[PDB]
């Protein structure tokens, strides 16, 4: 799984340990080994949410499977809680786009995760 | 709705009220309250369009609904219009990827927009 | 086609000619004319892959068609090769998301591709 956070919170406000905590907590939430998890945090962004430049975040989570109604609600509670506690961003100023990727459409290590056909 | 612009135009060339302008214009175009509109502008990018580093932009518009053939051409005229006028980017050097998101696949406020099941 | 690379490799390590090489090689691999290929490289990113900050890349390739099982494997071999040779990123620390775009969902030049 791959998690990206873009935010107008400044770099100096991102705590030591943030990327490792996201890695661990995502591995736990998705039931996937942490070796697979990629995390990417982009601070100091020029952004508005509702026309206002109070802290906010635009995020994406891409996974092959483990995406769905109940699961995505759990991920949102986890990730919003982390963004609130660590970055001081209000949960109602956060969007997370969830993408259930097909294995054939994820490249890795010179190939893709679809090894069965064609 | 969420609109993201990545561009090689420098930061100093982005006008002070551009984020506010995009917000109001997208609210009107989509018929959604501005409170739901998020805008993200990323200047000074290392990018090329057709092998050239003249001004260009790579963009995305995500919405739950209000995405489709006729609507998207309307969004393209509006957004290219704004990019040309405000950032001085030729419309033929802009790409906009449109995504019609399912409510269940958009997280917000500790949950998603799918409150029904 | 639109190709984006986000990486923690520093800007100073991106070699002269990298965007041109990406453009030319994507044109060759996808068949599409180079005049319409857009490439975007974002270095110096705060990133981890498997919990480690050794060099890594998160990438996307969007194309109207030319996306599929065998074609995507070929793109991955090409693009991981370039990231390995040019940016010194191990291929097993690269993810590439492939998107087959509907022409009505791609804006360009005041309109769409449909
Ligand atoms: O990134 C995008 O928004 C898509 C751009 C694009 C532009 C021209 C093409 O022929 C194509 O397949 C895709």
């Amino acid at each position: 799984p791959m998690f990206i956070v873009n935010t107008n919170v400044p770099r100096a406000s991102v705590p030591d340990g943030f990327l490792s905590e996201l890695t661990q907590q995502l591995a736990q939430a998705t039931g996937k080994p942490p070796q697979y998890i990629a995390v990417h945090v982009v601070p100091d962004q020029l952004m508005a949410f509702g026309g206002s430049s109070e802290p906010c975040a635009l995020c994406s989570l891409h996974s092959i499977g483990k995406i769905g109604g109940a699961q995505n609600r759990s991920y949102s509670k986890l990730l919003c809680g982390l963004l609130a506690e660590r970055l001081r961003i209000s949960p109602d100023r956060v969007y997370i786009n969830y993408y259930d990727m097909n294995a054939a459409n994820v490249g890795w290590n010179n190939s893709t995760f679809a090894l069965e056909h064609h």
